[PDB]
């Protein structure tokens, strides 16, 4: 008579939430080469990218410099909102008055930049400041979309600058959440909940969902009306990237995987003789100087960013190659397998000592 | 044919319990700030705490002390059965006779406060000494509360003191236990066999419930009959008093984390540089002087109860501006997402090297 | 189309198995205090122990010492097979000649033994010295009982010297085995093939099955005929013997837990000032002098053989109590919930620096 | 209404892929001694194996050395495929110019061997030279088979030399992808995508299948037109060798169990006074001068590849008399029973200190 | 500087010469740290004993 799990409601335990680790890609009849795959996605309805990845809109991330070299990259970055709002136009006019195939350009022949902005009268003054900048898109960058205040200013922004800048809503975990996005008229979604390495909001307050089940459900919601999404968060490999373009997402937002790269902001720090920089989440007691939802740290320094992302398009160009996919439409319609705990370590390396760490591979 | 978990009765194996770590609270559709979330909850059918917390009935928790800053934070302490009845009496009385907007009172502007006592003569001689001394409520506290001696203790202290104060029963686990609790005459129901952090309940004698599952099976029970649940053990952060709210339960009761306050009893203890001070069950070798089923162990300093209290309830408004609760009675109406191994991993911070603690995440 | 595990045969993967750590004993009705609980139970169908616990025949657990000690303190000791058949007979007449109110005696007031013999001619002349020497009860001690041989040689003892003494037959792990050592005439049955703390066969030869599914799959068919269970190896704890007493079990076969004591074979080892003392598995290639099947170790000192039994038992005095039984038979029809890993950790301490180790939990 | 895991399409996650550490053989009724179980086996539709064990075609593995001892020890080895093209024809007319009763041995009776090659013309000139030098075997060797270009490689061979040599697909981990081959005209099917302990393609792409669950599907097709199936990869033990082959494989192919034997090519390594010897992928960025797939690393040495191979083969003969199989077809027809994690760490030796190292056992 | 102070012309030099590039020998991988060979010429493998 009870549920198994308890009590008598069936839907008190709505489902059972996937990520990354959960699941693999299984292989399909290919007649792809991963040299030549087609990596190119949409980031908006209006906006195709050569490669899908956008830089996240941190401190520790995003700055004027790194907006260049994604640009430059193939990708976008959004600028974080941390810095008053004249500096944050001057980074966007920099990043437009400044070798690169596949550099992502607009019809003026200037990169591609994104910026972040909050909720209220002071987040409109500093919208309507970056859009006379010359700002591309525009990110209502919050922790929790299907707040009342945040498809409200979607709504004003989509109303009077929709014409002339994208609006992409933030961050979702459910289907419904993602319906009153697309309803509002949102541009892109972004979707992700807790996932991020420095996060701490499933633990403070309890709350998330999984990101692979995440994106299943935004994307049952965005896809009928042509809404692309972006997963936001959770992502450590080129794998994961791979795992959640065929889950349904059309782009890629990285966090720690672009900290330690010689782009993003900050110095170099150095401990026991090796290379650092620091990472801290927006919502840690630092950068929100309370009830912090982050936590600070630091990451091993990489180089330069074009190396990174040269790793990470590798691989997803491989995956591609497995699937048997053309292009990352292709790619959304494959397949998964569910695996156990004793699955993840058979994935891994196992039953070995390593002796160098590999370019795309890292202990 | 048979049972996929082997033999022929398909009840052996009656359900799956869930703890905490296995659920994720889903976001919800929010018109609720943080900041303006109301945490009031009952205790009891006749009680209303502001702060929907408890202090642990323990000797290395609750004294007079720790019972005045409890109910001066909002919440309410309960005093521990291990001292003699006089000191226990003495003690009700240094609590009533004794800034803090939240402090919990009762009709003549003292503040609440309640006493442990068992089961036996003793504890009815107790029982009526602690009455006689102005205690607001009595917990039977006994690790088994389906036992008839239990029953018959909280039927007979109904009978006798039930005008004037509030009997609670006992720890249970099943949704059988509840409800004969809720039929002798229960004002409210503690749940949670073995969770502890300091038990050893589930190994020494192999008997228990996962918590969340515990607390569903509670509420299946008591709600119809309006009787508030106390979820008892098993708590470590601010999102699994979120979750065990959401969970049906009124209440939570606190052992571990407020064990390492300055206002516990005992005294500070430096090992290694740092500050720890003792937390021992009350069904260890040394509390209870045999088969013990609890251990004895030190938990780190925290500094003044106030502090906690506010990270905590912190949190739990972050939770319930997430999942869109005006009220704990709405909170208790939100839904579940559960999680594999990966998924908890996902959920912590991770591949990080944390640089400082967080006020509301310790390493 | 397939079989969500792969292939296309549902009968493949034929079922999940559960062992001790998978379950935990669901509280109940109780009416029963641990002190007056009975934990006598049946070994064979015609003897009955005090204690339901048996020492296994191990060469690092059990001769004549070990044997008079489980003895008196109400349970039963088998004698190991590793020494020639003149030391097992004089083995045996040492205990049959040899303060203890539960001490196990046959009719003429000497204390009960077993031995255990192998399967062929030698085994059959160790077999009838043993019963000249006036054993109670013979084991036929092998790994994989369903061999035609071992119920050959089961059935054998059964018509030639049934009348005398008991028989009892080797470990099985599935129904038809336990059916077909039924049919075989044996008058007990064990259980477990691979879970011992020094097994290797799991992993050498990849053939196994969890515990507590083994003894429900075993009881569903030894039940009917009345022929108990002893289920042997994997405890060690004393919730674990609770556990398999209540998956159906009559009697439980001890050997890491009790090779520790002062009363098993061999000296005592000092290792950085702690000691210990050797065990090792009868299939391991010291013991058998090859294709090994167990391993060599050492276990900590633990002291008096009573003082352990007293710890086991008060822990199944325990978990009686919790569950309301008033016999073993009636823990027998206990239930059970399954937990996964997160219900498994908080099930024993956590959070908390354990600051003296606890007389039944061990760090 | 949604999939328990997300989304509206059912078949988005196909299916639960199980490991080697997720399934146990399960005993049955046995009339078979160990000494006297027959472990042949098909390797192709023309070849019998003494010992169903092949060595990987790796550049730290497979020589003409562990060659000459593999096929003496009864099985068979893979001449790898990094070497020019003369240079492996050399090795194969040194295999082929070569006390041992199992040795493996053509019509002409000279020892058996194999080679890989790869796809193109220049893999083509490859195939031709080492079918005139006289090997008896092919391995189309890819990561990916169901790829076009290795179908039509496969497809090639067999029209060309087939009646002098048979050919082995690549590498497949789906049902449909097995069939292709089968289609294509392979004497044998080669399983696994990933699952080798010095494979990092599940991390770097995301794709593959757990192994189990791969030879399942794959037997599904392949069984009906008796085509053999070799499981290659992810092996660490015997008893998955005999997991393996129960699932419905005919051979195994072994990689870091046989790199630490004398026979195996480099030299020996000295850290901290143990002794190791290298071990890295193919797809490593060593191995194939990019983005890699594969790490390098060290193992420890075993000494001579007889013993290796003789340990492997007794835990089989154990495997074989635990489930009655009297003959490797025998084996294929077993049961399995689906274990946890808990269940996993039962299976090994736990709660003891190991003192001195197994031979087929390891720290 | 101490050896040429105490009166001497020249020094010889092992170990601090030993891990550089010109050496003889191949690199060697330890833990993501990189090392080489460097054995006395009165080792037991150098010279193949006491
Ligand atoms: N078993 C595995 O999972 C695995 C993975 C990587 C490498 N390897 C080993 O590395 C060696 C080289 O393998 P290789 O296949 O990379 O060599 P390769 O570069 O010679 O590839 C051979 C063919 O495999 C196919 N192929 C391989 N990877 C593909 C992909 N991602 N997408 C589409 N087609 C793909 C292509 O048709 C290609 O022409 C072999 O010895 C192989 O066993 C094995
Ligand atoms: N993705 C995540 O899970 C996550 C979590 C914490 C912080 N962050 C990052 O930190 C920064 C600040 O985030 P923020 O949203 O707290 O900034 P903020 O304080 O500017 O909040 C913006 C709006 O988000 C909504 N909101 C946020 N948390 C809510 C909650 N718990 N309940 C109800 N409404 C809530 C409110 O409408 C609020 O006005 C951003 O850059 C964000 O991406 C992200
Ligand atoms: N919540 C838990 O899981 C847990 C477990 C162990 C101890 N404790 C704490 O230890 C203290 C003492 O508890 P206690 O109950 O052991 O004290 P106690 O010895 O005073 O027992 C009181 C009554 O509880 C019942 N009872 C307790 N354990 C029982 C069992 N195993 N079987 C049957 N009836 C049983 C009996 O009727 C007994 O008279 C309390 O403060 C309690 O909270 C709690
Ligand atoms: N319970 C276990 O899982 C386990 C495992 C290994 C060893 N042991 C212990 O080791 C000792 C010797 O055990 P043993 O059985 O190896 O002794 P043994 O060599 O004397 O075997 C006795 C009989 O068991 C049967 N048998 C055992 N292993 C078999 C196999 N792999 N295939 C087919 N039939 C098999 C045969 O009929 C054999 O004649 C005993 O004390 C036993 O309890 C126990
Ligand atoms: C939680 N999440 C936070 C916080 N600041 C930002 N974020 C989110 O995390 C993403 C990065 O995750 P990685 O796993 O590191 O890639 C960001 O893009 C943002 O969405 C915070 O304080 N808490
Ligand atoms: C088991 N449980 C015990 C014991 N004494 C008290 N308790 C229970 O644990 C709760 C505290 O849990 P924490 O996880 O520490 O917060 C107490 O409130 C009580 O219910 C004991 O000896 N064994
Ligand atoms: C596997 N099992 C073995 C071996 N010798 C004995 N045994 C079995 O283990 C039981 C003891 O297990 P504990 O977990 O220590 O209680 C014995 O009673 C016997 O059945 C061996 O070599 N391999
Ligand atoms: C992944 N797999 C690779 C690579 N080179 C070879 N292989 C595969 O691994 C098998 C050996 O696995 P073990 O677990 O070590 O036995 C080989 O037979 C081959 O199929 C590589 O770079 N990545
Ligand atoms: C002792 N001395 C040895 C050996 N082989 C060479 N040598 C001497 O050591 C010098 C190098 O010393 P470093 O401190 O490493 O610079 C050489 O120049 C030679 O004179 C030997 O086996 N044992
Ligand atoms: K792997
Ligand atoms: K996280
Ligand atoms: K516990
Ligand atoms: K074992």
């Amino acid at each position: 008579v009870p549920v198994p799990t308890g009590g008598d409601d069936p839907t008190k335990v709505a489902m059972l939430g996937l990520t990354f680790d959960d699941v693999l890609l299984l292989p399909a009849a290919s007649d792809v080469v991963p040299a030549t795959a087609d990596t190119s996605s949409q980031l908006t309805k209006r906006i195709r990218l050569r490669v899908p990845l956008v830089s996240s809109a941190m401190d520790t991330v995003t700055e004027s410099r790194m907006a260049i070299a994604m640009a430059r990259a193939g990708g976008m970055g959004v600028l974080h909102r941390n810095l008053p709002v004249a500096e944050q136009a001057g980074q966007v006019e920099t990043v437009k008055r400044s070798q690169f195939p596949l550099s992502t350009k607009d019809s003026d022949g200037r990169l591609l930049v994104g910026a972040a902005v909050g909720v209220g009268d002071d987040a409109w003054t500093r919208a309507m400041t970056l859009v006379d900048a010359g700002v591309d898109v525009l990110i209502v960058d919050t922790a929790h979309a299907h707040n009342r205040g945040v498809l409200d200013m979607v709504s004003r922004l989509k109303q009077a600058v929709g014409e002339r800048v994208d609006v992409v809503g933030g961050n979702v975990a459910t289907r419904a959440a993602a319906a009153a996005l697309v309803e509002a008229g949102a541009d892109a979604v972004k979707v992700g909940v807790g996932p991020g390495s420095i996060c701490t909001t499933r633990v403070v307050a309890g709350v998330g969902a999984p990101q692979i089940t995440a994106i299943l459900e935004a994307v049952a919601a965005c896809k009928p009306y042509g809404v692309p999404v972006i997963a936001d968060g959770g992502l450590q490999y080129s794998g994961d990237i791979a795992k959640a373009l065929a889950a349904g997402a059309s782009t890629a937002m990285l966090g720690s995987l672009l900290a330690g790269t010689a782009e993003s902001p900050g110095e170099l720090i150095f401990v026991n003789g090796k290379q650092f920089k620091s990472y801290r989440g927006m919502g840690s007691l630092g950068a929100m100087q309370l009830v912090p939802e982050g936590i600070e740290g630091r990451v091993p320094f990489r180089g330069p960013l074009g190396t990174v992302i040269h790793q990470l398009t590798g691989g997803l160009r491989a995956a591609m190659g497995y699937t048997g996919s053309a292009t990352i439409e292709q790619l959304q319609q494959a397949q998964f397998v569910q695996i156990t705990a004793a699955g993840l370590k058979e994935s891994h390396p196992h039953d070995i000592t390593m002796t160098v760490e590999a370019p795309n591979y890292y202990t």
